[PDB]
Formats: structure tokens, sequence, C-alpha cells
């Protein structure tokens, strides 16, 4: 598989473990922190998905043991970025965990995200953006929902996290329940700074 | 803010100092259900209590209040609020159950806004774009069916204790929500009591 | 049984089902919406306890399907007050459930309320208080922890509800997990409203 | 209010408007653990932020403020804030992590009265009346060993979002206290870095 990655430089290597839970060895993080993923799918199954951001080896909630991360020099991740750079919309049907050092993760897909009993495990921040990040001169200055009009969906079995939340989306539609610390919600086509201030918003005349 | 219906679902509306309103609700069906109707719902900054007391005490946001006399030995288990007009509802402030805590229900088919909105001692709240649906005066469930309009979370967001449903055709936001569980359902739909979604109506 | 009521008439009746679950007809309440329960023992093994607040029959969590409770005359209760008046410490080791109506309730020992593994289920706020209620002209009027140096204890697995939760004891020791929608927290030598404002304390020399 | 160690563990702390501190925590090891060492840790009423930010940005209690220099490509994802004087603490106000989300300790031996204090941007927090257990500069957990100290809440309580830890020698408690969950664990204990309990000292 559900989730492929980008062929450039910013591919992780994605693999799979027994029950068909996907291990994304994600890629080195810039000096501002960020480990930027690109995807052509983000799709996680009920086997769910676990983001390698440890330094040593040790035992994943849901892939088991694992080893270090060998594309991390001996620093981890503080943000795990992941973006989708083909047109397929993110559908989540389990658990996302980040193996290691707890980190922020933002799943980033313009065509659209489904939320179906998904959810987040070790991560300090977890945001959903239907939409794209903003880069200058390698920065990352936040995201945009501008010129956009697809979908977060919240399905039947909902969102569980036992920490903070984002939800970013032209529109958000729901039929669930979410957990969660706390959720920033913001909808409509807007720009937004890197920790989801709003910064403008597109109008109709 | 907050102005009752004339039938005998309106409640008794009074201020007190700071501009706090305090809603003396209606007497309750033997299941536990004070039906409250209103032409106007609206709280401001200063906030506004319901009276759920059997005796006189001490409320957060209003001060010392008296027991509410329309309670005759039972006090609400829900308190539904109903607007019956056709004014859209704007939540700034917060909202209290003083006395015997309680679920909080505001049921508002015209529109709901919430901008720095929240709850104090209730043990689940709901906001519903949408009507409660009724069956030999016993309360069956809601129903946000044929209905178009927006529950609008804004800037100051929404805080509260619990659970928290929010129920409307559509849902905007621009801020944060707090609460132990939320229960989000968009679209057109019917609900039972407890907010299960029994139908749903879908374009053709 | 655990639970064992007053003789006088103030005790309600209490009975057991299937696998232990405690069955308790709490008594009519009175005029300001009480149903004021004495007991020589109140313990809750891990089958649970229900607290029968039902003006109709129909199925509950911990007990399955039960009638009305007869001893409520067309209304059920809105406070249910449960008083140890014995020298019996309390141990909560299972779910209490309002079986009905919400109401609120109130387990009242001034011995010691020892919970490992305990919670509360459709009640909409729960205190557990040892000390004793505080009654003038019938009237509720608060409660007291004077001249009491007994313990509230939270054991290993904890205490769960998804509502409202007051903690009041001379005391408050803990090793485990407390699940409320909120925490109301006392500990000393107090007096209390019935909404568990603090009027006074009581200070050594 | 805030004053740093003079050791290399002791980070930088400046005020803005209103007499809110900011913080600019030491850099953290490879896993992700900031260190910070001081003689007092008191929070007003303005409150306090901590600097977990590789990119300048706004934060909510101290405004616009640029990126911590300290921080060489990682963010802590562990803010330890550890007590070495006899000095007791009292957070009257709130403390924000600024930029990177992450979990925030305050271990202080001497005592810990939390009266309106509360955390902003954390993933978890915890009040810890003891002391951090290092082990080849490794954090291993917790120690309320041979301690009486108290952990005390006053009448504004204590709010948060998400996970709380309260780990002291004894607790008192005169307010209302907001969490997701609660880790309470009283007495003289050691314990993990994630605060499961792994040994209790016991009178004879």
């Amino acid at each position: 598989n559900g989730i492929v990655p980008d062929a450039g430089h910013q591919g992780p290597d994605v693999s799979a473990v027994n029950g068909g839970t996907q291990v994304i060895n994600i890629v080195t993080p810039n000096n501002e922190g960020i480990s930027h993923n690109q995807y052509q799918d983000f799709n996680v199954g009920k086997p769910g998905a676990v983001f390698n951001n440890a330094l040593e080896a040790g035992q994943s909630q849901l892939a088991g043991h694992l080893n270090a991360n060998s594309n991390l020099n001996g620093q981890a991740a503080s943000l795990i970025l992941n973006e989708v750079v083909s047109r397929n919309p993110s559908f989540l049907l389990g658990q996302q965990e980040v193996f290691g050092i707890a980190a922020e993760a933002v799943l980033s897909n313009p065509n659209g995200i489904t939320c179906d009993g998904c959810g987040f495990i070790n991560t300090s921040r977890s945001s959903l953006v239907v939409g794209n990040p903003l880069f200058e001169n390698g920065q990352l200055k936040g995201y945009s929902t501008l010129n956009n009009t697809n979908l977060l969906s919240l399905g039947k079995n909902g969102l569980n996290t036992t920490g903070l939340l984002d939800l970013i989306a032209p529109r958000i539609d729901s039929r669930g329940k979410i957990t969660a610390a706390e959720i920033s919600a913001f909808t409509g086509q807007n720009t937004f700074s890197q920790h989801f201030d709003i910064l403008s918003s597109q109008k109709p005349v």
C-alpha cells in the first residue's frame, strides 16, 4: 504494498514484515530536522505501518524486532514528512507507528485522505493534510490547501492517538469517533505556517 | 442572548452580574429529559448557567443561586435545548450545568457557531445542526435530514470535558477542539438518543 | 455478598445475578432527589455492581436484563448516595453501573476506600469520599473528612470512567492510572458543600 | 523565576513582554533527551516557553521567536528539567513547548506546587518529586527513594492535554486536574523512563 516510494533521492526504502505490516526506512533528516519522504502511493492496511526512526535496534509494537535505520547518520528525525506526489488518494485503515525516537509525523496528500480505523503510536504530534507542503530554499515554510476541493474523510472505525492531532483539508466528512489529546481542525482553502497557524485564505469573489 | 419560547417548554431566563444568563430549565419528564425550546439561543463571553439544582448552592459562573423551582424532586439527566425559530446560534462563552451534573444538547437546525465556547459540569455535550425526534412525548433520537446548514468552529475553538458530539450536515473549523472523545457525523442522517447513526439520506 | 445493606429504612434491597454481579435496588429518592442508602459493607468484586435506577425494564451492561426498581415511585433518583455506617473499609475491584436513568453516585466510607480496577458506567458524576455526609433537617449539606486520617488508595488496575470524578479523602495513595473526564481531588481534613467546594479546614495548632 | 545551573546543562533563560520566560534548552543527545539543570524552576502567571524550534516561528505565549541555536539538526523529544539545588518549585502558569512537540518532565526532589499550572504542545507531561537516574549518560528512569517531599496541587488546579504523570512521595490536592489519563504513583519507588514502577522502598 500500500505504501510505494518515489524513485528520487526523497524515496524511502519500504519493506514488509510477517502479517503484512510495512516498515519504512525514512530518508536522512535535513538541517531543520525534517525527514522529507515522497511517495507514489501511501495507503495503510489493517496490519499498519512503521516508520523506522531508531538509532539502536529494538522491538516495535506493530512489526516486532527491528534494526536501526541506516539512513540516519547518527541523528533521529524530528519531523517525519510523508508527501504523496502522485494523483492517488490515501486510505489509512490501520496504525502508523514511529519506531525508535518519538517524532512528529505529517501525511500530505492533496488528492484526499480517508481514515477508517487509523491511528498513531509514539508520535508527539500527528497531522493529516489534504494539501501540499510549501518549501522555499529547502526550508519548510508551511502548507497549502489552496485551489483544492478534496476531502479528508473519517470512517466508521475512526481515528485514535494518545498525542496531538491536526486535521487540515478543504473539506472534512466524518461518521465516527476521534480520540486524541487535542485536535486542531482547519477547513477551507488556506495557507498555513509549519505549526498550522492560518496565514491566508482563498475566498470566491 | 437566550430568548425562551412562549409555550410551556419555554424556561425562565434571567441575568446576573457580568451579563451571565441563568436558565431555569423546564421540569424534566420521568426519564430525566428537560426539553427546552427557544426563539434564540446564543451564549456571550459571560457564559450561561443551567439551573439543575434541587438545593441552593454556588455556581461557578453566576455565583450563589437558589434551587430551580421547576424541578419537582428530580433533576434533569439530559438538558435538551431546541431552537424552534430560524435564528442560528452563536456560542462565544461557557455553558455551565449548576447543581446535578447532566448531559447537554443544543439542537438548532439553522446552524451553530462555536467560537470560544465550552461546557462545565456536563457528562456529555452535543451540538446538533438538526432536530430532535419525539414519539409519544419520548425522545427517540435526532435528525439532520433535509438540511444543508453548518456547524462552524471558530478560531477560539471548543473546550469540554469527556464526550463531545458534533452532528451537522457540514462541519467547518478554524481552531482547536478539546474533549476526551469526539463523535463527529456529517451529512444528512438520523440518530438514536446516544448518536448511533440509524439511516442516511444520500443523493441519487 | 460484598455489599450488605443496613437494617433500617435506609437499607436498599441487594441481590446477585449469574456470575456474582450484585444488583442494588436503591431506596426511594427524597424531595431533594437523593437516594440515601446505608450499608454495613460496601465492596465491589470483579463481577461489578449495578444500581437499579430504572422506571422501565431493560438490559444492563453488567447484569443483563433487569426490571424496574419498584422502590422508585415514578421518579428516578438524581443523586445515589451510598454511605457505609459500620467500621468496615470499602474495596472496589470492579465496575459500578447506574442502570436506567443516569444519575450522580457518591460512595461515603470514613473508614477507607480502595480502588483497584474500579470504575463507573452511566454515572454523570462519581465521587469517592473517605468521610461522612452532613445532614441538617434531612437536607444534604455536604461532607466532612474532619478528625479522620484514613486512606483513599488507588491500586495497580486503576480507576476508569467516561464522566466526572471526585476523590475526597484525608490522604490519597496511588500506584496506577486514573481515566476520567475531569478529576476534583481534595486531600486533608476539611468540610465540603454538596458539590465539593471546600468550606473549612482542620489544622493542627 | 527560572534560574539555570552554571554547568553546561544550564540553558539560556530570557524574558519577553508580560514577563513570560523563554528557555533555550540545551542540545539534546542522540536519543532526543535535552537534560536541563536549574538552581530554580518556578513558573509565574506569565508562563514559560521552551524553545524546541529548528526554524523561527510564532509561540503562543511569547510571540515571535527565532530557532534555538543550541539545536543542531535535531529537536528534543524529551525535555527533562531537573532542579539540582534545594529550592522547591512553584508552577503558577503555563509551560509551552514552542517548535517541535515533545514530552516535558520537571524533576524537583525538594517538592513541586502546581496552582493553575499547565502544558501546551506537549505529548506527555510529568511532575516528579524525585530525581532522574542516569547510567553512562543515558536516562534510565526516576527515583523517589529516600524522599518525603510533597507534590501539591493548589486551588486553580492543573490542566494538560493527553498523558500526565504525578510522581511523588506524597500528593496533596485542592482542586481540579484535567488530562486524558493520569498515572499517579505515591511513596518511595524507582521507575523506568516511561514511569513503569520497578521497585518500592517500604518501612520494616
